[PDB]
Protein backbone atom coordinates (compact mmCIF):
# COMPACT_ATOMS: atom_id res chain seq x y z
CA UNK A 1 0.00 0.00 0.00
CA UNK A 2 0.92 3.68 0.09
CA UNK A 3 0.04 4.07 3.77
CA UNK A 4 2.89 1.76 4.68
CA UNK A 5 5.24 3.69 2.41
CA UNK A 6 4.14 6.84 4.26
CA UNK A 7 5.18 5.20 7.51
CA UNK A 8 8.53 4.11 6.07
CA UNK A 9 9.36 7.66 4.89
CA UNK A 10 8.41 9.15 8.25
CA UNK A 11 10.70 6.69 10.03
CA UNK A 12 13.48 7.54 7.55
CA UNK A 13 12.82 11.23 8.23
CA UNK A 14 13.20 10.66 12.00
CA UNK A 15 16.28 8.47 11.49
CA UNK A 16 18.04 11.06 9.31
CA UNK A 17 17.29 13.80 11.82
CA UNK A 18 18.75 11.79 14.67
CA UNK A 19 21.76 10.86 12.49
CA UNK A 20 22.43 14.49 11.64
CA UNK A 21 22.48 15.33 15.34
CA UNK A 22 24.89 12.45 16.04
CA UNK A 23 27.18 13.45 13.19
CA UNK A 24 27.35 17.02 14.55
CA UNK A 25 28.90 15.80 17.80
CA UNK A 26 31.98 14.72 15.83
CA UNK A 27 32.88 18.40 15.36
CA UNK A 28 32.41 19.57 18.95
CA UNK A 29 35.51 20.73 20.79
CA UNK A 30 36.77 18.99 23.90
CA UNK A 31 35.65 21.30 26.73
CA UNK A 32 32.17 21.36 25.19
CA UNK A 33 32.29 17.67 24.25
CA UNK A 34 33.40 16.60 27.74
CA UNK A 35 30.55 18.46 29.47
CA UNK A 36 27.99 17.40 26.90
CA UNK A 37 28.78 13.73 27.49
CA UNK A 38 27.94 13.91 31.22
CA UNK A 39 24.33 14.96 30.55
CA UNK A 40 22.24 11.84 31.11
CA UNK A 41 19.35 10.45 29.08
CA UNK A 42 16.73 7.92 30.12
CA UNK A 43 16.49 4.76 28.00
CA UNK A 44 13.33 2.66 27.66
CA UNK A 45 13.39 -0.93 28.89
CA UNK A 46 11.63 -1.85 25.67
CA UNK A 47 11.44 -0.10 22.31
CA UNK A 48 10.25 -2.45 19.55
CA UNK A 49 6.92 -0.93 18.52
CA UNK A 50 5.77 2.50 17.31
CA UNK A 51 4.04 3.29 20.61
CA UNK A 52 7.44 3.11 22.32
CA UNK A 53 8.27 6.36 20.49
CA UNK A 54 6.51 8.05 23.40
CA UNK A 55 9.65 7.27 25.39
CA UNK A 56 11.66 9.31 22.89
CA UNK A 57 9.11 12.15 22.95
CA UNK A 58 9.44 12.39 26.74
CA UNK A 59 13.20 12.94 26.42
CA UNK A 60 12.92 15.62 23.75
CA UNK A 61 13.23 18.68 26.07
CA UNK A 62 16.38 17.32 27.74
CA UNK A 63 17.73 16.69 24.22
CA UNK A 64 16.88 20.26 23.21
CA UNK A 65 18.41 21.70 26.41
CA UNK A 66 21.76 20.00 26.09
CA UNK A 67 21.86 20.94 22.40
CA UNK A 68 21.17 24.63 23.03
CA UNK A 69 24.09 24.58 25.45
CA UNK A 70 26.37 23.20 22.70
CA UNK A 71 25.67 25.46 19.71
CA UNK A 72 17.99 26.08 15.37
CA UNK A 73 17.60 23.45 18.11
CA UNK A 74 14.01 24.47 18.90
CA UNK A 75 13.17 23.95 15.23
CA UNK A 76 14.87 20.58 14.78
CA UNK A 77 13.42 19.17 18.01
CA UNK A 78 9.94 20.43 17.11
CA UNK A 79 10.27 18.69 13.74
CA UNK A 80 11.22 15.44 15.47
CA UNK A 81 8.17 15.67 17.74
CA UNK A 82 5.94 16.28 14.67
CA UNK A 83 7.25 13.10 13.04
CA UNK A 84 7.01 11.18 16.33
CA UNK A 85 3.32 12.19 16.60
CA UNK A 86 2.64 11.33 12.97
CA UNK A 87 4.19 7.89 13.44
CA UNK A 88 2.61 6.78 16.69
CA UNK A 89 -0.59 8.80 16.57
CA UNK A 90 -2.08 10.44 19.66
CA UNK A 91 -4.71 7.76 20.17
CA UNK A 92 -2.38 5.14 21.62
CA UNK A 93 -1.79 5.44 25.35
CA UNK A 94 1.41 4.10 26.80
CA UNK A 95 3.46 4.46 29.99
CA UNK A 96 7.20 4.47 29.50
CA UNK A 97 9.37 2.27 31.69
CA UNK A 98 12.97 3.46 31.79
CA UNK A 99 16.01 1.37 32.65
CA UNK A 100 17.90 2.18 35.82
CA UNK A 101 21.09 3.03 33.97
CA UNK A 102 21.01 6.33 32.12
CA UNK A 103 23.06 6.95 28.98
CA UNK A 104 25.07 9.59 27.17
CA UNK A 105 23.69 11.51 24.22
CA UNK A 106 25.68 9.27 21.87
CA UNK A 107 24.13 6.11 23.35
CA UNK A 108 20.68 7.67 23.38
CA UNK A 109 20.87 8.60 19.69
CA UNK A 110 22.40 5.26 18.64
CA UNK A 111 19.50 3.44 20.36
CA UNK A 112 16.79 5.51 18.67
CA UNK A 113 18.55 5.24 15.31
CA UNK A 114 18.58 1.46 15.80
CA UNK A 115 14.88 1.63 16.67
CA UNK A 116 13.99 3.49 13.48
CA UNK A 117 16.06 1.06 11.43
CA UNK A 118 14.33 -1.88 13.15
CA UNK A 119 10.77 -0.74 12.34
CA UNK A 120 11.79 0.04 8.77
CA UNK A 121 13.12 -3.49 8.38
CA UNK A 122 9.72 -4.98 9.36
CA UNK A 123 7.96 -3.18 6.50
C1 LIG B 1 21.79 15.98 38.37
O1 LIG B 1 21.99 16.24 36.98
C2 LIG B 1 23.25 15.91 36.33
O2 LIG B 1 24.02 15.16 36.91
C3 LIG B 1 23.55 16.44 34.95
C4 LIG B 1 24.29 17.76 34.98
C5 LIG B 1 24.73 18.42 33.73
C6 LIG B 1 24.07 19.55 33.23
C7 LIG B 1 24.52 20.17 32.07
C8 LIG B 1 25.61 19.63 31.43
C9 LIG B 1 26.13 20.24 30.22
C10 LIG B 1 26.65 20.77 29.16
C11 LIG B 1 27.25 21.40 28.01
C12 LIG B 1 27.03 20.88 26.76
C13 LIG B 1 27.62 21.51 25.69
C14 LIG B 1 28.39 22.65 25.88
C15 LIG B 1 28.60 23.17 27.15
C16 LIG B 1 28.02 22.54 28.23
C17 LIG B 1 26.29 18.52 31.91
C18 LIG B 1 25.84 17.92 33.07
N1 LIG B 1 22.37 16.53 34.07
C19 LIG B 1 21.90 15.46 33.39
O3 LIG B 1 22.34 14.34 33.55
C20 LIG B 1 20.77 15.69 32.40
C21 LIG B 1 19.48 14.98 32.86
C22 LIG B 1 19.10 15.42 34.27
C23 LIG B 1 17.79 14.76 34.73
C24 LIG B 1 16.63 14.81 33.73
N2 LIG B 1 16.99 14.75 32.28
C25 LIG B 1 16.52 13.63 31.49
N3 LIG B 1 17.25 13.07 30.52
N4 LIG B 1 15.27 13.20 31.63
C26 LIG B 1 18.33 15.27 31.89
Amino acid sequence: SSSTKKTQLQLEHLLLDLQMILNGINNYKNPKLTRMLTFKFYMPKKATELKHLQCLEEELKPLEEVLNLAQRPRDLISNINVIVLELKGSETTFMCEYADETATIVEFLNRWITFCQSIISTL
